[PDB]
């Protein structure tokens, strides 16, 4: 027999209503002069530190003021409070100061609730102020997120004045640490350089220690380019994949040296039955497939994001109604390969066109909800902030609308028109209208021109200045006849490409990707993806362009070749 | 914002598991020489009395040790357990030591949960001492409960200790009520003797007081017997619901003698768009219809019995679906109008046989043919244990099947064979098979003979108890071209059949035909008009028992003539 429920939420009530009123009140707590009358039967059900001060029989448990030192005034009202209705109201201002109170008392339910808070709120400008944080008071689930991001975005926070008044212990196992995101050993040199510059008179003992963590004789890629590039086509890929892996790990190249840009295809069919919305990415430098875990767990119509700091995240889609359309988040991690999950959308959404403009992440379209309300709904995410807020929506609501961003502007193209966002104005201003009406197409940002490809798909091609604001057909993609060419507009090694998955009567499906001739007005054949891997994708699949540990990721093409 | 609540449950099994071990405790009780330790905020919080002691500043929230006197240890430990826990475990034998324990805390929520407790236990036999129980703790609710109890079965309880060691104001207030369930003033009168003479040196000064409360001059129904019957037919249930109304009530006809044989019809079609499922009687001696609140979740699919005492149930039954078939058992107020809950059934069952047997009544069959030994499964209930006790299920699998009682013992009958239950022997005994195989019909017990109408065609089979044999008898006057439809009861110790007739393009027909056992011949005994009857459609269950016409409902919802013959 379980115990009695609506009994509980009584009693619970009851309680605080004494509280309140301050009946059967046996001990007063003196903190830095503030009284607060408590019972000591409510403290040590909540706090296992009361129960020990208590249950000891001493003169604690028989005077009824004590006094608590080193304990915060404002707290310990949130402690108490916790322990007569259970409900814990945090905020980033007051987090750290909590968990402090809450470890000195040894609240169970607190330092959970304030573990967990703290670990889905590490972004890039807290990540090193909380890793100290974490070594002082000695929690190993905090301390090891937060040294993931460091090691994440190492090249960006090691300026940041947390990091210069870090201790010795929190630095050697940073530098030691092959998971530092550098594309060059200098950065790591640099940032330790600058350490040991920040308090010279206690640092100048510790400066072999700190020679002796940077890997100095390692040349990780200074060694390929001094021989020679004289391999097969980009094979200095298969080498960031071989050498990295065997190696005393002293001289190892760190996890940023290694990495790889990968065509990232989500929501892609899969060759084993199973989720139909799997996702693979393709290196086209190894000419290699790797596989993508999908912790969205079955997540489907789901929008891409890449920002120009090389991060990914999903937004909106649905999932199988136990289809339900939900307002999910998540980012992806590059070295642990998940998808952690990040603040969700204030609106449900369904493939919206994500696109990333001044640091901010912008989620258009997506399922309107509510037509009588509005239908072209819009918002904005703070990275740091992490909060979401509504700005000013479509002038018109379209659909299978397509977003992009070139120079800080926000370019959201429809059937035939163009309207630009400017978030310093918060406010759409229409654009050049495009000579052709086309639906479902594929967009991309190069330089200075925008590219509004496929669409009806056809092989026509549209080129638009942002100085001159106007339209213009250049070429058409070069396929072959009677052919039906899924194309996906992908920008990589600074040069637009066409990811040209062609399906032909009674053929299986091709993929191809060409380069186009900016001066020449040509489309020049770049590289045919191997058959004996990327297997088909479908035509629903969303791309973007991202880099990617190809050192540790998920290799496993599983395309059994020697066919026919 | 709502309070948590996996927190509160966290937080009271918490303070459970502290009060196993003994942690904290500032306040020790001492019961009767044994000894509970315990915490005076959970004893507050839950017990008003304790609140005030311990709010009131003085050494008994500051003494340790508090004396309590005049309190049950177990009771108390009952009420602790409730504190920390906030469950009752409640039985029929330390109820009412609970209740008082209660009473002197003041657990509001114990409290009402002993009260409804009592009130959902009231039987024929605890009624009167629940009712000095209710007096001597002032609880109306269940003062008045068991006062209408008593005056339900005040024949059935009068000789019960309990009714001789009441209080002087308990006799003056149910004797003076005109509710007393009695045929005769007579019985009131030995009742009232009696309780003079059980103890006469202290209630000799009552006698005045107890003569003052008996109707002597009252000649309630038998001025009717001195000058004549001569009347329409049986007009006398008009004096009935006419002089009994307007009366001062002091010569007041007691409600005892009210009431009329009346023939229950349950699920009987109604014409009112809202509950087309509703119930009527009808009283063959008044001529009149009566309309009933019978249905008490709006279902139907449920059974009748009416035990020899006069009392109607039903169970089995499905609710429409919010059609989940459910176990409720209802029992009919007769004075309020009202179904009271029961224990529900073990099994749900659709119309299941309900006949009274040696006080118990059993649940025969009445459910769709689910697994071998899952189905076919008897039940019975008992009166006043309030428990439902399974017995020998039914040999084979049966459709449509009907049940009577004669002699004590439970017979069932089918298509062509007929099997009789003893419950004395708790088996099943194949009886004499009947020559014909039929469904859907009718039986009524009529001494030692069973009488099997029906076969949806009507042929009446006459079955001897004392001969184990099978009769045949005659067929009921009907007609063929049409739509037949017979209801065969025993009412004014005759048996009877209240034929529904639907004739070729004209609404249907009522008629009650009368039997002659000896000459084996059937006479029209009275036509029932559409004057203030109308379609009670096929389905519909009738039985016979005695109502009160006086306050049991008052709707025509029919207008007698209607006939536009002006031309």
């Amino acid at each position: 027999r379980q115990i009695n429920t609506e009994y509980a939420v009584s009693l619970l009530e009851q309680l605080k209503l004494f509280y309140e009123q301050q009946l059967f009140t046996d001990i007063v707590l003196i903190v830095e002069g503030t009284e607060f009358p408590c019972h000591k039967m409510v403290l040590a059900t909540c706090s296992s530190y009361f129960r020990a001060m208590f249950m000891s029989g001493l003169s604690e448990s028989k005077q009824t003021h004590v006094h608590l030192r080193n304990v915060d005034a404002a707290t310990l009202q949130i402690i108490i409070t916790y322990a007569y209705t259970g409900n814990l109201a945090m905020n980033d201002s007051t987090v750290e100061q909590l968990y402090e109170t809450a470890c000195f008392l040894q609240v169970e339910d607190v330092l959970q609730r304030c573990r967990e808070y703290l670990i889905k709120k590490i972004n890039a400008e807290n990540c090193v102020r909380l890793l100290s944080f974490a070594d002082l008071f000695s929690c190993e689930e905090l301390k090891q997120s937060a040294k993931r991001m460091v090691e994440h975005k190492f090249t960006a926070v090691y300026h940041q004045d947390a990091f210069m008044q870090l201790s010795h212990d929190l630095l050697i196992d940073i530098l030691s640490s092959d998971n530092l995101n550098v594309e060059k050993e200098e950065t790591v040199r640099e940032a330790a350089m600058l350490w040991l510059e920040y308090n010279t008179e206690s640092r100048s003992q510790y400066l072999s220690s700190v020679l002796s963590q940077i890997r100095i004789d390692a040349l990780s890629e200074v060694t390929q380019r001094a021989w020679f590039q004289g391999l097969p086509p980009n094979d200095k890929s298969v080498v960031v994949q071989g050498l990295y892996k065997d190696m005393p790990k002293f001289f190892k190249p760190r996890l940023g040296m290694t990495k790889e840009e990968m065509m990232i295809f989500i929501e892609a069919s899969s060759e084993n039955p199973c989720s139909l919305y799997s996702s693979v990415c393709y290196s086209p430098q190894a000419e290699k497939v790797y596989k993508l875990c999908s912790p969205p767990a079955d997540l489907h119509k789901v929008g891409t994001v890449v920002t120009p700091d090389n991060d990914i995240y999903i937004a909106g889609g649905q999932v199988p109604l136990k289809f339900r359309t939900v307002n999910c988040f998540y980012w992806f991690d590059a070295q642990q390969n998940t998808w952690f999950p990040k603040t969700p959308m204030l609106f449900v959404r369904i493939k919206p066109s994500l696109v990333c403009c001044e640091g901010y992440i912008y989620a258009i379209g997506g399922d309107s909800v509510g037509g009588e309300l509005n239908r072209r709904t819009v918002e904005r995410y703070d990275t740091e902030k992490d909060e979401w807020t509504m700005v000013s929506p479509l002038p018109c609501a379209w659909q299978w609308s397509a977003a992009v961003v070139v120079h800080d502007c926000i370019y959201v193209m429809t059937l035939n028109l163009m309207y630009c966002y400017f978030p310093r104005s918060d406010s759409w201003v229409e654009m050049a209208m495009r000579q052709t009406s086309r639906s479902f197409a594929s967009a991309a940002a190069f330089g200075d021109k925008i590219f509004y490809i496929g669409g009806l798909s056809s092989v026509t091609v549209e080129i638009y200045d942002v100085n001159k604001n106007e339209w213009k057909m250049a070429a058409n993609i070069p396929a072959k006849r009677y052919s039906d060419p899924c194309v996906r507009a992908v920008v990589i090694s600074n040069s637009l490409c066409v990811f040209m998955r062609e399906t032909h009567l009674n053929e299986r499906a091709k993929y191809v990707t060409y380069q186009y001739d900016l001066e020449l007005d040509r489309w020049s054949l770049r590289q045919h993806i191997s058959e004996r891997v990327l297997w088909d994708l479908g035509r629903d699949f969303r791309c973007t362009v991202g880099k990617l540990y190809p050192s540790c990721l998920e290799e496993s093409p599983w395309k059994p070749p020697t066919y026919l």
